[PDB]
């Protein structure tokens, strides 16, 4: 049981480069307009403190180079909302797909296409954290890859990428250019709320390990709701809502165990560790399989 | 740790996925020029399934037996062939979306993504390992035979692996885009064992150049092995003997970080012989052996 990214043929697609000065970044081009993070902007002394709007108004359409492949396409317009540049084009995108923008909820999960230079480079899934952070693969230049879901035909972009913290982690914004978290697009170094682990997705997991045949975790002690939460949130897991158990129902149905039977399982483990043992290959309790990417995968 | 299985963008894959029924049985099949390339137990009956005479399934066949679509759009196969265990049906139109490509054999150790796919429709895209033991571990339910696994370099695509079977195990096992099936196996309804699966060395010496490029060298010493002495104890711990290819492909982790490739094998023995004593690795008292020393510097560089 693994990690599993979404297609990402349809946002290929949509992955142009944006450059302003000696900035450049990737975009995302869906129908005429072009969003990218607007620190595109900034210089190397803007960053510390830049004042967007300043920036912007001094801004003409031709400072912003944009390239669909070996093709310009002309800035006819530009505005901000939020952190992200709106880009006006003379040309429509015509592989741009279905789509919508959505804020995704901590918790979540959503693929990761990686760009540079406006050429896809990797897929990966990601989650956001509870501390709206994302444990991501971005390096120089990855500013403007986005993370979404998929959905019949249609893409639901969820975010975009803008920064790395010192910690590795990194953050950046949904499509309306507001970010996950207290961060800010300025040149800092920047912590973010302490994280904690994410429930229901562990739980989701274990289930997992279970239908594929793992079962040593398992236990014949219960516990009621209220008496995980308390032992969850000493070990800086999410409360568990009822609304969780609810959404693990097609997990318990498929494998005959309670929900609350699998909290205590996972109350055994915080509370005593794995032994050496390993589930599904990892030492470590997964928290980034939501219960319906177990679904997805069985 | 900071590093995660990444695959790469699927699109160019996607653009060449096609469905491909004989009867009732659906797989998928991978459309590139004037060809399409699928799994020859398409034309298996489940009464052929145990043991079918390829050969003669074959000769019962015409072009218009085959129902190759895109999408709901059929294509019209004009010519059919067999080689070794992949069917090759000829169609009247070349794919518009067919990449720069070529078909590659890989070695054990070498990662590739799968493009995992039903009814000729994608449903994600994640990185394998091929074991020594010549399977991989994928996430393969019915109806996934003829999804491909690929690398991509530079907008080429690389073509290694066509899916067909699953295990008792539970893990999987194909062939190359020639039909060639990775390992010992064949294409019959029939239980095959895998030989023991033992760890992948080179890819462990990726991990450990991996944590020293990121400042995480305690397991470095001053000694060195020749290649031999490291195979023969290699060995004894279920770990696979390097070959002089595995020893090439760390060379540009070994010059990034001046550690010459034997001097890390002698580290990675004393971690074998003294096991980690408590110590943690990029964060992990486990050594990683699914990032191969290519995955490795294109994540840290
Ligand atoms: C895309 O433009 C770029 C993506 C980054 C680069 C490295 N990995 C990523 O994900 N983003 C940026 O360049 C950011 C621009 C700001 C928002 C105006 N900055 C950014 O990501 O900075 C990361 C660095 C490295 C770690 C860190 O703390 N930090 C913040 C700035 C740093 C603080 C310490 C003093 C020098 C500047
Ligand atoms: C694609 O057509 C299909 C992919 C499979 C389905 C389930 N997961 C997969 O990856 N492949 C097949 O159906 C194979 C067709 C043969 C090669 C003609 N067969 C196959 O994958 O069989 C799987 C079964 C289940 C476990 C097992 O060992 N095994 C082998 C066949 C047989 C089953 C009955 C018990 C003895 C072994
Ligand atoms: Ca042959």
């Amino acid at each position: 049981f693994r990690k599993m990214a979404f297609p990402s043929g349809k946002v290929e697609g949509c992955m142009v480069q944006v450059t302003c000065g000696t900035t450049t970044l990737n975009g995302l081009w869906l129908d005429d307009v072009v969003y990218c993070p607007r620190h595109v902007i900034c210089t190397s002394e803007d960053m510390l403190n830049p004042n967007y709007e300043d920036l912007l108004i001094r801004k003409s359409n031709h400072n912003f180079l944009v390239q669909a492949g070996n093709v310009q396409l002309r800035v006819i317009g530009h505005s901000m909302q939020n952190c992200v540049l709106k880009l006006k084009v003379d040309t429509a995108n015509p592989k741009t797909p279905k789509y919508k923008f959505v804020r995704i909820q901590p918790g979540q999960t959503f693929s990761v296409l990686a760009c540079y230079n406006g050429s896809p480079s990797g897929v990966y899934q990601c989650a956001m954290r509870p501390n709206f952070t994302i444990k991501g693969s971005f390096l120089n230049g990855s500013c403007g890859s986005v993370g979404f879901n998929i959905d019949y035909d249609c893409v639901s972009f969820c975010y975009m990428h803008h920064m790395e913290l010192p910690t590795g982690v990194h953050a950046g914004t949904d499509l309306e250019g507001n970010f996950y978290g207290p961060f800010v697009d300025r040149q800092t170094a920047q912590a973010a709320g302490t994280d904690t682990t994410i429930t229901v997705n562990v739980l989701a997991w274990l289930y997992a390990a279970v239908i594929n045949g793992d079962r040593w975790f398992l236990n014949r002690f219960t516990t009621t709701l209220n008496d995980f939460n308390l032992v969850a949130m000493k070990y800086n897991y999410e409360p568990l809502t009822q609304d969780h158990v609810d959404i693990l129902g097609p997990l318990s149905a498929q494998t005959g165990i309670a929900v609350l039977d699998m909290c205590a399982s996972l109350k055994e483990l915080l509370q005593n560790g794995m032994n050496g043992r390993t589930i599904l290959g990892s030492a470590l309790l997964e928290d980034e399989f939501t219960p319906f990417d177990v679904v997805r995968q069985c």
